[PDB]
């Protein structure tokens, strides 16, 4: 039944297109106007922090692969900690006030986690892009400009970070939105440096690589629109979407980032980066309040 694979392909494609487009459409309804406001501003702060990091690449231009793998692990560790403490744990509390505490509330967040993996896995199959380890991925990718493939890798990476900012603001609760957005925005400064350096390395002169890195940061306000929309349809959509954004980010770290550091032989340097970034975000979870 190749009809069945065509049916699943149609449902898969429409399901990811629908999530993104219906998220934006739902975000733009009148009931969400205040929440979208906070979420896009949070996203625009991440764009600004990305821009700042990218500007710092004009000085460095290129770095040892060992240093690059450390910095990628560092940003990755910050995002694992942001997923755990700024999305999963508040999602648990939010779920508990809707369905009751205990494992039933964890089931809300856990199902969202799985939905986030499925969304990113589907985008990973349908979006042509390229990694320096496994080469080009996605439909028709072998005959796509290689710089553009790497740009799309960066776009896929930052979609969940934008979505997380949107989800965290979906109820107007700055107690949730500010810690999450602070974590992503601080992480975006080293990340903008890594992105500009990686774009330079795939063939752009440093000045154009910096400008493309700055433009890539616009995925965070855009993804924040998606996050607002998917998290606001009904009361449970909010803790489910917390888990969804967390699972999408965890996929980016474990599927997109950490594998790039392992096959170069710098598993050990990436690991010290992961530990430091995770520890740092824990600290900032309590120092920033
Ligand atoms: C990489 C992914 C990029 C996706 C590209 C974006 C695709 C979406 C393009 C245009 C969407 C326009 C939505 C306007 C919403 C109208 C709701 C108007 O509000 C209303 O209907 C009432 O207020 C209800 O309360
Ligand atoms: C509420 C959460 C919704 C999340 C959506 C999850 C459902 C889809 C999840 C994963 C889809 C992966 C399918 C793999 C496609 C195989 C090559 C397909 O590549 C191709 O060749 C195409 O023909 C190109 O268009
Ligand atoms: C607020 C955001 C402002 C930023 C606006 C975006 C600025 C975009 C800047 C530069 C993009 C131009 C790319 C240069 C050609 C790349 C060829 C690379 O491919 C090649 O090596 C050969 O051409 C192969 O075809
Ligand atoms: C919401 C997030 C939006 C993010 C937008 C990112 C904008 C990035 C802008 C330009 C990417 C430059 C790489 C393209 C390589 C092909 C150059 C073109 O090759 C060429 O040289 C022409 O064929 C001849 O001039
Ligand atoms: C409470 C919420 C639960 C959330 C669960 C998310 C945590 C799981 C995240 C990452 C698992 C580790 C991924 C790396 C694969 C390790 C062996 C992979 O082995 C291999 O195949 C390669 O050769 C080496 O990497
Ligand atoms: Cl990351
Ligand atoms: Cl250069
Ligand atoms: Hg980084």
């Amino acid at each position: 039944s190749h009809p069945l694979i065509t049916l699943g392909l149609a449902a898969s494609a429409a399901g990811v297109v629908l999530l993104l487009v219906a998220g934006i459409v739902n975000a733009l309804t009148g009931e969400n106007r205040v929440h979208v406001g906070y979420a896009v501003l949070g996203g625009a702060a991440g764009f600004a922090a990305t821009a700042l990091g990218a500007l710092m690449a004009l000085g460095l231009r290129a770095i040892s692969a060992r240093t690059q793998d450390a910095m990628l692990g560092f940003c990755a560790g910050m995002m694992l900690a942001a997923s755990a403490f700024s999305l999963i744990l508040p999602g648990l509390d939010a779920a508990g006030t809707i369905v009751g505490p205990g494992p039933a509330a964890a089931a809300v967040v856990a199902l969202g986690l799985g939905l986030g993996v499925l969304l990113m896995l589907g985008l990973d199959y349908f979006t042509p892009h390229e990694h320096e380890r496994t080469g080009h991925q996605g439909p028709e990718a072998a005959r796509v400009n290689r710089v553009w493939l790497f740009v799309l890798t960066i776009i896929l990476h930052n979609l969940p970070e934008g979505m997380a900012i949107g989800v965290s603001f979906a109820t107007g609760d700055l107690r949730i939105g500010l810690p999450l957005t602070s974590a992503i925005a601080i992480q975006d400064v080293p990340e903008g440096l890594c992105v500009a350096l990686a774009l330079r390395a795939v063939g752009l002169p440093i000045g154009r690589a910096v400008l493309v890195a700055v433009a890539s940061g616009l995925m965070e306000p855009l993804g924040a629109l998606v996050g607002v929309g998917i998290s606001s349809g009904f009361a449970l959509a909010y803790p489910i979407s917390m888990g969804l954004a967390a699972g999408a980010m965890i996929f980016v770290v474990s599927h997109e980032v950490i594998p790039e550091t392992h096959r170069n032989g710098h598993e050990t340097t990436a690991t010290v980066g992961l530990m430091a970034g995770f520890a740092l975000m824990m600290f900032l979870d309590t120092a920033l309040g």
